[PDB]
């Protein structure tokens, strides 16, 4: 039975210096309005989903805090930070290696991440070969789970993910950005990618197209695009059932 007191995953939303400059036009109001409206549209998808195809619905997400990093993080030589001016490992590239960026963000935000259901980084960098985001889970996801980093020499938490709103040299459509964050939060909620081998979970274009957990970002105009497949629902249903009592809160 859904507990109305434990149905919301509260988020720490972080906008880095790239997002602030290129999406927020160097303004706090523009930056926060974009993120507030995006999370609210993503929340409508989650909240209206019946994970068991019956009454197990009303689970969603809400912003607890928006951290706005206005300028790059100054670093000492050899030191790295997710908000530093240069990309890593190749400073000549517009973007970081996406996996290394998610690991770095998780390391730098560890203290704050331990106090929230999820932390999500919003950036503006053109990841190699069309990548839009990355997230733990679907080994992480909703509710902070510690991982001792031998390189980092401390515990980091795997309740993180990231979204970039830049792809192939331009700002993606808001309809596309909504799907990126929905997909990444889907991994956090426990969903894996929809496989081609299960037609019910990866339909043809005339059968409504692909669902949100498909590995390929494929347009945004098809019926199924903004919905979770039955494969995703089964995985997320099992996650919510064991994780809601652990870190979910009452909807504000
Ligand atoms: C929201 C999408 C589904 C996220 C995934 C990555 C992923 O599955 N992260 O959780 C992605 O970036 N997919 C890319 C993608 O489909 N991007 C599109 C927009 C693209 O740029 N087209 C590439 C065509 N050669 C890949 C990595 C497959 C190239
Ligand atoms: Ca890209
Ligand atoms: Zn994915």
């Amino acid at each position: 039975d859904p507990d109305p007191m434990k149905n919301t995953c509260k988020l720490l939303v972080v906008a880095d210096h790239r997002f602030y400059r290129y999406m927020g036009r160097g303004e706090e109001s523009t930056t926060t309005n974009y993120l507030i409206e995006l999370i609210d549209r993503v929340d409508d998808i989650y909240r209206n989903t019946a994970w068991d195809n019956a009454g197990f619905k009303g689970y969603g997400i809400q912003i607890e805090q928006i951290r706005i990093l206005k300028s790059p993080q100054e670093v000492k030589p050899g030191e790295k930070h997710y908000n530093m001016a240069k990309s890593y490992p190749n400073e000549e590239k517009d973007a970081w290696d996406v996996k290394m960026l998610l690991e770095q963000f998780s390391f730098d935000i560890a203290e704050e991440a331990s106090k929230v259901c999820l932390a999500h980084l919003f950036t503006y960098q053109d990841f190699d070969m069309g990548t839009l985001g990355l997230a733990y889970g679907g080994h992480g996801g909703v509710c902070p789970k510690a991982y001792y980093s031998p390189v980092g020499k401390k515990n980091i938490y795997l309740n993180s993910g990231l979204t970039s709103t830049k792809n192939y040299g331009k700002t993606i459509l808001t309809k596309e950005a909504d799907l990126v964050t929905t997909h990444e939060l889907g991994h956090n909620f426990g969903a894996e990618h929809d496989p081609d081998g299960l037609a019910e979970c990866a339909p043809n274009e005339d059968q409504g197209g692909k669902y949100v957990m498909y590995p390929i970002a494929v347009s945004g105009d098809h019926e199924n695009n903004k919905m979770f497949s039955q494969c995703s629902k089964q995985s997320i249903y099992k996650t919510i059932e064991s994780k809601a009592q652990e870190c979910f809160q009452e909807r504000s």
